[PDB]
DNA sequence: CAACAACAACAACAACAACA
């Protein structure tokens, strides 16, 4: 995977601006080289000379050049994708859930995000030729809706080992925004230790519509939305972890609408609208993608996690 | 339970900080722990360094980290649920009444859901092994409907003591919105002293009709209801204490559809929608839940509380 | 009972705002400390801070806290209940007619709403121990058809000087529903200066099937019942009175169902079915409880008042 | 008794706003009290506050507050009955007709409703000393079947001059169901001009059978009629008139009275007219809040309604 | 085309002296001769006699007097447009894109800017007489939404040779506002060799928005931005290549606006606005342009790329 | 027109010194008359007495005494005024664009500056009884936004040949500050050669916003736009041309500001505010005159250059 | 004494009989 900062100390930088890197939150070379010099000087105790420095042999050991078409076809064709449980969400996905990127699903209460969330979350653990990512999964849970019986569930369903896939899911629940973007900091601290292959933070936005209240408040609302999926998405594109994000839905009075602004829907890759069926059946419809034609799939969430439509 | 907020005298903090943080709603570790820093600020003599500090210390205090998913499944095998007074529901509700978390019975008018709100206020004083709580409980009442001769005719149906049943119960009466998070806020403050179980607002969104009408203060109604809704999440996972609201409908004009919105949607842990058929049945189906399937069951209520029909 | 405005002037208010409250409608410290922050507001003349310091010291005048449901029994135990004249009903409603809740009483016309309400109102001039509280009685009627012959007959029957029977009667007759809800505040205005135990409306939803008419101008209609009845509620709770109200109804065209919607039924506390039986006999069945076990009596009209069937 | 609406013209308001109160309909101070603020700010040209202040003026002119029981009790006593022609109708209803309030009168067809009708209009000239509350009539016929010859025949009965009975008869045919409201709103300028003592319907709900028919216009037959019986009663409440109406049957499938549940809760008093044997008739007291549920016997003679000749 | 600047050295130059202006980013003639003073002083190494016989040898090299209007309208009727891929957008341009000019493109999210750079990216490389530019692209990508699919399926649609329009496409990456400035250096230095015309930047002001957040930020954001339309316009106006670059946009709150400010709005020669109709039909305007009028132009995405809509 | 720098030669003057002057710039009598004597010694070879001798031949030959204000008044009224194409602008500015004098025109992008310039351009050539001013015209534009079509739409209004009206439009591009200034070397060069009636520079303060950024560097921006005004009214004054400036704006965070600072508004004479309406029609509000009062007019480009809005 | 823009969100209200 990715270089650690060690190696830097092999570049004639001292160890006590390494730790103060490590502590300021880049973990690794890349991320000190995707790092601009505003946030390098930023901390305290760096000089210009040594951050002119430190970026100078950070850009040696990562390409940041230009590169031919095919070579981004070649490394684009190595990308593993992630089934969603569901053979018709699959075809629709045209692979599945993408690694790299932000995929955001959004829609009215009780559709079925977060058992979408669980069986994505349970899935990611299998071998790649079965359709998982071979790796372990995070949950950062905001709503305090996450629920080990449906991993159990759907383990039992594939046959897994319910220990073992309880064992390799790192839990975590945030009370407010703050905690929310200390928690990505954790969780870019521990992600270099093991391989990760998925991170689900459902839902994004949920914290925001309760803590920033009001008119006056939206612009710093806004910055530290686009601020925390920055971090999401430099944690996306560093330790290359499908991020799955969950986004809730407004009135559109005198019609829903989904929240966030211009900020989330500029941010996002992927963009997914689920809505409710009849009974047990959602159907499911591709919102926003660049190379994804606007579709729709029907789906439904049974006793061992989200499949096909019992039709 | 939770901690008192004297232990953060124990850590280098002024004790007229202590007294502020006490007078502006903040008893406990937790409760500070889990504000934010906008929170902390907006009190009046307060520093960003001191609140830094502060909150540095109550993290300290309390885990907020990463967790293995086994871990939360162990800590959610020991909650304990409270009876419904009805086998069929028990068995609907795979356990009852869970805390921690909010549940919210709706319907028409003379479903039964305020005979349901006094049985569980009545069984929530049981023993354990007797499918009860143990812990005192709550009557925050809005329409002016509560009955103490119901509570008495449960006591006398399961066997106990009419005198400590009534004593352990504290109740209080809501004339407005302002006067309902008041209430609140002297539950907050009543609750750090002894052990309470339950605590029940009946009806959450009954005077929220009145006080704000038309389409001008919309705006404003949602915002305090998210308020409203937020100290009790709050609550409920600061003292571990189970919250049951009840909510009423309208009609679609141009079909019954819960009032309150997105807001109490989104808040909402499990929801259950209570209809009458004929006689003295009752039917309550499972609307939303995280780990629920939508199943439907039927009870009565008799003259000794809500049970199962008599067939 | 209630606390007029007066002893706010000794708690550190002055004349004027006590002059511009008495002029809003509010004349008992209990009806302004039932009021919200945004109806003091509305009133011109009056600042943030004045309206939070009135409040306060209202709020210091009043008790809003929580009590123990025993005290809450011991009060509940020492109200008078007033007798329909018939023993049957009095049976069927275990007491009679409450005060300080409302009693609405629906049904086709012909039923005999209007005699009950006449009984009523000579009843509630008996002596605490023979039946009826001891106080005045008034009738806001809307319909034109107060009779004081069956005033005179009834109280013939009894037993009492007919001077002061009909001279303790007030009576003011509705032509729209603004000049009812004028009635309401001049009632409310007038109700501090005397002993009142009965507040009859008859009917309460007459007139706003004719001013309020097709679908587009419904949202209004409910709106202005829900604040009549608002209103209504706030008057029972603040003066200690039994406020008895009647109903009319529809054809459940594809059968009888009450006007009013959902208002009407969230509203009101006993609601009781009143059916013509056979010749001059009626049947009365109690629709909707909190208490009250769902039952039926049988009762007449005779030529005395209402009273039980003569077998 | 009732007042002019002149003066609302000399207490702060434009002589135009007054015409166009007029040209609405409302003729009196006590109509223009008894409307709504919905209903005035209909009125093109009216503001809120202009509507406000007249509103609050008329409130001011009529006593629409808090009376006591004693009073009602004495302007009960001093209100007027109309005999009906005959004794025994005369001892079922504890007088008369009572005036300012609506009397509906319904029963299979050929059972004395207009002959009824025709005795009450020309009843209501006589002095008070023989019933009457010494007024003009209306009639406001809708099924065409007005004869002014059962007039002539009750005058000569009761000895009066023919010409002065004939003569304070306003006489007036609705083709359908809105010429009667019109009909209604211009009898508001003839009866401020000059004193009315009966107003009469027959049939009330007759036209409306054939002009709204089906499922679809049931709604809008029911709103119509509602604003129609609310017309009426306002004028009886206005005017002090007593209002007497006809209503038809329908069988069941045995026979009740049309006009569903508004007309029921729109009418005070009711009576229910039954055929006998030969050239007899019963009245029953159908819904009545103080007159007891009674019944009474009564023919139509050659000459006019009265007690049968036994 | 442009004039390599080996030819400054035989000029009395010394090599040393075109070596260091060559590492300052001065690849050919024409940059060093539309260069300030200041530009060419602040260079270390640098002496001011040097400095103006350099400049005296690049005006000598490259007219800069003034010439006849016949003869630029001569060089504007030479002037090479890139087909867009739809006709009546062909239509509304007067031809293309044109070249050695700045056209910028911006809309809300999911209207088509990323479609139609790629459209324009791929036929770029088309013969002259079949509407391309005859060279090469550029793709500076500052979100990840580079997809090689929709160029390999515009190229099957165009029967061009996938294999070769892959191999003739440069693509790099931008991760902050540093790496987006700097990437202009290395596009200088690749430009000369070869022959390139179409350069596209997406999104040009995507990453400002978080790098330079708040209020205190402005004045620097504004200036690097400056800098950077500046370096843009001078690579347009040295290699003749057509310069496309995408702009986002942002809500009014007491109604959208393009981001960026006066210095995008001016900097920029040709604007084109993109708003989303009715299922898979976009609207095209002309916001700013100095010989275009205001139209309205309207078309689609296919699945072989940009193109007219159907009917 | 003025008289050339071939006359003082002729009065006892080295052919030599002549030579010089007109290299260092002057090439009329009138700029050496008008140049002082810290100016003229500058040139090298310049001694004081040659220097004391040049000034007053030059004054002797041109009078530069005081004169009488009926003298000034005449001369006023034979000036010319060139119009603007359209009759209302026209009335607006009482004859036009008056030469001798520095006219302004700013305001926000998409305004319509560009389009009234090319106007001014095409219609100068015009004969006097026409409005025109009889004379060439020139074009220094600094944004690269001539377009000749706009210059044939209107020869094709007016009915002038288009080769004709091209052939006499000599145009320059400017790509820096130092160019800009330099240009008006050449400009007074070729100026004293033809009868030349126009100096439209587009923009005036386009290249200093990014030539000269930050605090450090506002001392010398200032110093060189005051120089280049200098240099204009010089020329103004000198040959009797018009002057058109186009001025960008800047916006006011702490609302709109034309940039230049006091120096460009002490500067020029004439400044005109253009602002943006509905549609193609705009409005002109004369901001400062020394003659005429503030007033606006209307205005619109239509498909054919700028005129009277249409109606 | 010069110069620099940006940020969305919030649901609710029932009613009308008739035909051998
Ligand atoms: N064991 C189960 N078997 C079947 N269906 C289930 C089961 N558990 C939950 N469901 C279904 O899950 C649905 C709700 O899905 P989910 O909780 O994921 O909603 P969500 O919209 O993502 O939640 P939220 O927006 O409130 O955070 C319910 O409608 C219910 O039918
Ligand atoms: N002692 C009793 N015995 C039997 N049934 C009873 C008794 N007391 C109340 N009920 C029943 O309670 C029903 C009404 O339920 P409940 O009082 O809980 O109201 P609810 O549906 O919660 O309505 P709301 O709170 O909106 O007024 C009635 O139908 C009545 O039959
Ligand atoms: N003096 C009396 N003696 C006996 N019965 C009487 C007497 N007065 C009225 N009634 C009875 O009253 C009954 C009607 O009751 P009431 O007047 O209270 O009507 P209501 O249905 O309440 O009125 P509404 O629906 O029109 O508002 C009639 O059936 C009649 O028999
Ligand atoms: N001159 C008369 N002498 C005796 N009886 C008469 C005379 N004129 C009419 N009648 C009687 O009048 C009765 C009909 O009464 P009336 O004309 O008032 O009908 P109605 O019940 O009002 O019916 P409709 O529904 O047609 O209005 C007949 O039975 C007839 O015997
Ligand atoms: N293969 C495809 N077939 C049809 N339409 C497609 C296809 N791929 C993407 N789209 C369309 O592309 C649209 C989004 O356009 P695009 O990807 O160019 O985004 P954009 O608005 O320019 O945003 P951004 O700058 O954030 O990428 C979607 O609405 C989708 O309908
Ligand atoms: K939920
Ligand atoms: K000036
Ligand atoms: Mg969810
Ligand atoms: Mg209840
Ligand atoms: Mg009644
Ligand atoms: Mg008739
Ligand atoms: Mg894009
Ligand atoms: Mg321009």
């Amino acid at each position: 995977g990715p270089q650690p900062i060690s190696r830097l100390e092999q570049c004639g930088i001292n160890a006590n601006d390494v730790k103060k890197l490590e502590e300021a939150g880049f973990h690794t070379v890349e991320a000190v080289a995707y790092a601009p010099k505003k946030e390098l000087i930023n901390i305290k105790g760096i000089s210009e000379a040594k951050a002119d420095k430190i970026l100078a042999e950070a850009a040696k050991l990562v390409p940041m050049g230009f590169t031919t078409a095919t070579e981004f076809h070649q490394r684009r064709s190595e990308i593993i994708q992630i089934t969603t449980g569901s053979k018709e969400l699959d075809k629709l996905l045209q692979g599945g859930i993408e690694t790299g990127s932000i995929t955001e699903m959004f829609g009215e209460f009780r559709t079925g995000k977060t058992q979408i969330c669980h069986t994505l979350a349970v899935t990611c653990q299998l071998p790649i030729d079965r359709g998982g990512g071979e790796g372990k999964a995070m949950y950062i849970d905001t709503e305090g809706t996450f629920r080990p019986e449906r991993l159990l569930a759907v383990a039992e369903r594939y046959g897994l080992s319910g220990s073992d896939v309880l064992d390799n899911v790192a839990y975590a629940r945030a009370f407010n925004t703050d905690h929310q973007t200390q928690l990505l900091y954790q969780a870019s601290a521990m992600m270099v230790e093991s391989r990760y292959a998925l991170l689900i933070v459902d839902s994004a936005t949920a914290l925001y519509r309760t803590d920033y209240s009001g008119r006056g408040e939206l612009s710093a609302r806004q910055m530290h939305l686009a601020r925390f999926l920055r971090m999401l998405l430099r944690l996306a594109d560093e330790f290359g972890v499908a991020v799955v994000i969950t986004n809730q839905v407004v009135a559109q009075v005198d019609p829903k609408k989904p929240i966030g602004g211009n900020i989330i829907a500029h941010a996002s890759t992927t963009r997914l609208y689920l809505r409710k069926g009849r009974g047990e059946t959602r159907i499911c419809k591709i919102y926003d993608s660049p190379c994804l034609p606007e579709a729709e799939a029907m789906f439904a969430i049974n006793a061992d996690g989200v499949g096909d439509a019992k039709d």
